[PDB]
């Protein structure tokens, strides 16, 4: 059960995989997740939208051969999405994100 910045990009950095609490998209479509209707709190109490590919094509965070990057929704508790976001790497670089993808900062 983590979903802060810190606990999050630490679990990420030590245990190479995200934290219990988190689902990917389809996942929580599957689940009955309807976007418009804010509901994931709903359908799945507890559990934040994460593990996505992010394409980065607006190419704002560092790319490189091979290097893969991974969202997660952070300090979520119910209702609609919010707009922190952590990124991370597939070589474990940590970004976090506070206004949907627009600016990032280097955490990790």
């Amino acid at each position: 059960v983590i979903n802060t910045f810190d606990g999050v990009a630490d679990y990420l950095q030590t245990y190479h995989k995200l934290p219990d609490n988190y689902i990917t998209k389809s996942e929580a479509q599957a689940l009955g997740w309807v976007a418009s209707k804010g509901n994931l709190a709903d359908v799945a109490p507890g559990k934040s939208i994460g593990g996505d590919i992010f394409s980065n094509r607006e190419g704002k965070l560092p790319g490189k051969s091979g290097r893969t990057w991974r969202e997660a929704d952070v300090n979520y508790t119910s209702g609609f999405r919010n707009s922190d976001r952590i990124l991370y790497s597939s070589d474990w670089l940590i970004y976090k994100t506070t206004d949907h993808y627009q600016t990032f900062t280097k955490i990790r």
